[PDB]
């Protein structure tokens, strides 16, 4: 009722390829697969996420409740000072919704048309809550999704985007550059 | 180690199926420890079907086989019943309500209010064979999703949908026929077996 | 069945305040019990979190999935009040502008966190999928659709849609003469 957090004890015998310090990971969370799961530092990873295959996370990077990072084997990669709220999910790896395939886990892969291609994230990236990402794209470096929004193609750097699927609306300040000087400074 | 420690994957042995008291399970299934099933004694479920981490089927829930539940779908089928057909698949984070209540201001709302004050809207749910459901999406009561329909992320559904068509949107609109070469690749894949 | 807690569980989490049948989910997760208030007749589903200042009143659901960050400002919800499920509430939310840095891996000085009480006045509901920021107060009867998101307060009566919220029709009042005839059906 305080926190549901591992302890760092507990951390170490998980496995993952990497871990940083000051990682706070719920106990509510899932991890599928850590020996392909990094972790940089100060990062925080809420309830009833999942990390499944492939994920890179670098430092000061919040996964907020809910998150689901499916990295698959081809991997979702996010770069220091990230952040994504809750609810969202990446997906490195999607079935065909054409009807060109059959689709999903229960079905053999000579069957299916699996889209896949490595997810990042770029510094400074800020995913908006309820968000979709698919795969294959590049999260240009500060840019802002908006809440319940939908990613199929890379998106340029320093823009804010919304919508289903996103168009760009307006430029993001490039103010936290000055910040995460000043910030890693005083450190 | 891993397995045990819970990090290759959340589900029940087939024994543990067994314990849980599904009106019928078939064989293959693979449902997630970390799913809720309230009511198991109404659900029935076929053949490779695999229901992901923190799901929730309460009530009346039919699945076929060959099918994907995929992680945080919510299946209320309550006393009317979901229904879905072979090679039917949900993805992540969808809502099938099979009862809601009536939002208009005519009516008191939910389960903390006896049911005269209320004014609940049911119906069955039934996904035909091959639909898809894009995740993030919401459909609600006394719909029938006809045979072949994908919807895509982030749609709502409140109408029944005709069959072999892509719909979007919310709520959703008909945008492109889906295409039927999977009508083969059933057949081919069956057909190796 | 059923998976929430007993009477017996429920003393034992130490909130401020709780009332007589109160179902909660012991899947939900609850931080922070003691700045949590909750009247009778509610109840809370599966994979729920609250967290921080919340206050529910009487006969309201919290669906499945429902994520209340009150923070130390508070979310308070009145009587009759319903979220049905996936709805986030948050009382505090990071500058996405690009003016500050985010999110609770970073020191406040560097950020520009907006605050502020948010409260779903009497016979609120809020639709499935839905997200309410801070600083916001749902007026009395409103509906919010589905997949809706409300950024700014909502103004009595009426039934908003949309990603931001637009204001489509009015709320029926015949609610109102139904609580009043269940209170009093309830009293004699
Ligand atoms: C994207 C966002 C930052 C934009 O806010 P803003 O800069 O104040 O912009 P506005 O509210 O003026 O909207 C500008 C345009 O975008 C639209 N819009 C804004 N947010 C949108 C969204 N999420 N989806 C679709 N459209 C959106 C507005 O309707 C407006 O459209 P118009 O020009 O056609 O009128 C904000 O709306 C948002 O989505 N924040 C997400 C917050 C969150 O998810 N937080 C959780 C973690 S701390
Ligand atoms: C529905 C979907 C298949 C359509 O993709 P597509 O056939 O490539 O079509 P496009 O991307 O060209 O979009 C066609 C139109 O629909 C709109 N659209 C596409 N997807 C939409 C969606 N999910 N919601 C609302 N509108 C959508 C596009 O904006 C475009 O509109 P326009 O005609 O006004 O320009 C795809 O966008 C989608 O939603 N896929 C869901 C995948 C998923 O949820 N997967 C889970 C894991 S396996
Ligand atoms: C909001 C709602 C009550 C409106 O339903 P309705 O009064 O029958 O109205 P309609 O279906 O005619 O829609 C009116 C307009 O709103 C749009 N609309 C309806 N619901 C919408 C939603 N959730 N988001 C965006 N637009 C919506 C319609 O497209 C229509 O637009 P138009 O006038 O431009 O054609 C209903 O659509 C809804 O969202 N219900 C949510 C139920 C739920 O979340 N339940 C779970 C727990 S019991
Ligand atoms: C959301 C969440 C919070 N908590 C705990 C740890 C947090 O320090 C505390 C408050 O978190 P939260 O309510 O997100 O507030 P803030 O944004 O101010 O950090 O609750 C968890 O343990 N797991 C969770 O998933
Ligand atoms: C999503 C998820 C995965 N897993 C485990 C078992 C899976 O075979 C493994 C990877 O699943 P996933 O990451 O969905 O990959 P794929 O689409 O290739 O099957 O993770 C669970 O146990 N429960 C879950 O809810
Ligand atoms: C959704 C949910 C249901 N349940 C149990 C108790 C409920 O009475 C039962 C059926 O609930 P539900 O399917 O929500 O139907 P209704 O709206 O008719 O109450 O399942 C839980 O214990 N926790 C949950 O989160
Ligand atoms: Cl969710």
């Amino acid at each position: 009722h305080m926190n549901s957090f591992y302890s760092q004890e507990e951390l170490k015998k998980i496995g993952f390829l990497s871990v940083g310090k000051n990682v706070l990971i719920s106990k509510k969370a899932s991890i599928y697969n850590p020996g392909v799961i990094s972790i940089g530092n100060n990062v925080r990873i809420d309830d009833f996420c999942i990390l499944s295959g492939k994920v890179t996370i670098g430092s000061y990077s919040h996964i907020a409740a809910y998150t689901a990072l499916y990295g698959g084997e081809v991997g979702i990669e996010m770069y220091d000072f990230a952040n994504i709220t809750s609810r969202t999910i990446v997906y490195a790896a999607i079935d065909d919704f054409s009807g060109n395939a059959l689709m999903g886990p229960t079905i053999p892969n000579q069957y299916k048309n699996v889209k896949t291609g490595k997810v990042i994230l770029k510094k400074h990236v800020i995913i908006g809550a309820h968000s979709i990402i698919f795969p294959n794209v590049v999260i240009g470096e500060g840019v802002a999704v908006g809440a319940m929004s939908m990613v199929k193609e890379s998106l340029d750097d320093w823009y804010i985007y919304v919508g289903v699927p996103v168009r760009k609306i307006k430029a993001r300040k490039r103010k936290i550059v000055e910040l995460e000087n000043e910030f890693l400074k005083s450190m």
